[PDB]
């Protein structure tokens, strides 16, 4: 490991660079439901009144909003269709009625909440359950709005806010926040995604409504972002598998580089309920046991870059607009992506599977090539160098598409200009 | 220094030239936290009103601002995720709530600050913590604006300032300076970066926010520049290793020149926590424990030139816009960079790594080449001279780029243009 130079005698200097990598995996070994600390429980009706005026008033109170959401969890409840097996916890069983309050553990402190209201609320009567659901959904949409941000997002950040208001102004929800109050409140509260309790609650809501069909399931429009949070690498891989029409296993066979080993191991920890249809895993980054996600595009950077380099070769716009992981050797990944993309672009593996009669099937059963080995030898024949055609294709895809600043398209344009 | 000149009779004269630097390193043997000397403790809210008025009035006193920032450090607290030790053991332990004041030692004298209310702006009540956070962030951001001075950077300074302002005008921060105040104070506070106490505090804030997540973590946007300050050489090297997909040791093997020796020793001196994730080293220049950085692009001039010259050949925009160190033999660096980039552009080292069966793995084990020796011989064969292809690539990259004043792109264009 030490590498040596001589000045007058031999020096043998060691090379030290920082490359720390610590990733926590999501699993419940203690059998404990995720826990957050909250304020004093308010009167449901009084809480609804305070938050409605505060929202109309463009006044943001973190403690009040989260406490209100926890109280509202009692309103939304449904019986569980089937027995629910998670990370050793089975809070839901078939024929058992469940609520958001039962799925997670919330710690309530008797410390009084401020429940202060700037004003703008004229309602003199106790709120109905739908009014409660309409307000609950709007806050969760504030969270999704915070995640948006970006640049050149004009007439897009406004659009998503408009969609949210439209859902909660129509049945089963009732319009309580006039128009454009949600957009302007977001301008006042654009960084609310940072708050942990707000994020945790959105994740709890999304998990319950995804599991149980509900009258107010449309509130999920705000909480949809919580699903597969900070897991784009795992999500990109699953999509890559489907777009390429391969099995996860065969797909990994094409990964002809040493760097993939660490990432493949990282994203496939033993167990982890990745395969489980409904599990804590989908919302692990929200809720608890998050840590830093080992599934993020950065954690699995080489696989991510290869997937989207392949995607650009195939003209997938999603890959064209994805932001490249600059650290994880994008140049080598683009070369492998060129060979993989050429193999998979415009080619399919077809076999007769439908026959008129059983005897015809038997005859077909008694009776250039797509394989990892074939691709590898092809790469070796060219000395591990891109073919000129790969370069042309890459250049043609990047030049016609509009390139975002840190996108794969921009990298392809800058890297190959001829 | 041997030399012979011939007049009517032969005469000998020696030559004389001068060059020498110190390059003191950051590690501290006394294990004493960095110390800054400031004035008498500020009057809480009174220091806040004076500096905020000064902001709207674009008149600020450096000593007072520093005392206010030191006092505001107590406001920001977070629990420490992991036990923390840098150089001599840091007091911070896992699960311990800490302040920025705990990271550096702050020394106060009997002399009191002017805390004058220069601006006509008035606040009826004592300020809330968010207001304090909003002011602390806006004050710190002047440091970043002070650093980004140069030719043609006007529209860009305003864009970063607008991003700064919108962060601190929206939650969890509150708008206290309206708009364009930040730019006008920067006009009068352009050289605030030179002020030692101001730099010391910014670095302390950045160290605290990097380790501990906080609601007001957005304050880091001003102090991000403090991290790895004046260590661009080392930063360029570590990226070069990752982009090129080399083990760092292997990368140094490719540096085929006598000049690299001094620089390689300079940047890899042991005993400096170049190997620790959250050490004082990352903010060493900002903090007191520093000298001229032996890690600066100038201190490691040849390595820096070689890295970005290879980067330019591979189309790395960062390298295209980096400013070349003219003293450190750029032409020779470009030639070597040309060969190295030729080796690394468009080529990858690919090997089958994933198999369905262990037997399959063993069979693949039973079964133009990238090596330092091959590259050195190739250079030797062409007599240490750039190939025509090297020149074409260099010109193609440089010409199809908006060459900056003293950038590598400019050096390439001026040097090889026919």
């Amino acid at each position: 490991i030490v590498f040596k130079v001589n000045n007058q005698v031999v020096s043998l200097k060691p090379e030290i660079i920082v490359d720390q990598h610590e990733y926590k995996y999501p699993a419940i070994k203690d059998l404990k439901k995720p826990c957050i600390t909250l304020g004093k429980a308010p009167d449901l009706n009084k809480a609804y009144k305070s938050v409605l005026s505060g929202m109309s008033a463009a006044k943001l109170d973190p403690d009040d909003v989260c406490s209100y959401l926890a109280a509202a969890m009692q309103f939304f409840e449904g019986t569980c269709p089937e027995d629910w097996t998670s990370y050793g916890i089975v809070i839901a069983r078939k024929g058992d009625k469940i609520t958001p309050g039962s799925l997670v553990e919330i710690k309530r402190t008797d410390v009084e909440g401020n429940w202060a209201l700037t004003g703008g609320m004229e309602l003199t009567r106790d709120p109905t359950v739908p009014e409660h659901a309409s307000l609950v959904g709007l806050l969760l949409s504030l969270y999704r709005l915070s995640k948006i941000s970006g640049q050149n997002t004009g007439n897009y950040k406004t659009n998503i806010a408009d969609r949210i208001e439209q859902i909660f102004e129509t049945a089963p929800f009732v319009k309580i926040v006039e128009h454009h109050t949600l957009m302007t409140t977001h301008k006042m509260c654009a960084n609310w995604s940072t708050i942990p309790n707000f994020r945790f609650l959105a994740g709890t809501y999304d998990m319950f409504f995804s599991r149980i069909e509900h009258l107010y399931s449309a509130i999920r429009v705000g909480t949809v972002v919580t699903a597969y949070e900070d897991c784009s690498g795992l999500v990109s891989f699953t999509g890559f598998i489907k777009q390429i029409n391969l099995t996860a296993r065969e797909a990994i066979l094409y990964f002809f580089h040493k760097n993939f080993e660490e990432e493949i191991r990282r994203m496939f920890e033993p167990g982890q309920e990745t395969a489980v249809p409904h599990s804590y895993f989908i919302h692990f980054r929200s809720l608890g046991l998050s840590g830093k996600s080992p599934y993020s595009s950065n954690a699995v950077g080489h696989v991510f870059n290869l997937i989207h380099f392949v995607g650009c070769y195939m003209g997938q716009v999603r890959s064209l607009n994805a932001t490249v992981i600059a650290a994880c050797a994008p140049h080598e990944m683009s070369v492998l992506g060129g060979y993989l993309g050429e193999e998979f672009f415009g080619k399919g593996t077809f076999e007769r599977r439908f026959f008129r009669d059983e005897k015809e099937l038997q005859e077909y059963e008694a009776a250039e090539t797509r394989s990892p080995e074939a691709v590898y030898t092809r790469i070796m024949m060219n000395g591990g160098r891109l073919k000129r055609s790969h370069i042309r294709r890459y250049v043609s895809v990047s030049s016609n598409h509009q390139a975002r600043p840190n996108s794969f398209a921009e990298f392809l344009n800058k890297t190959y200009s001829s």
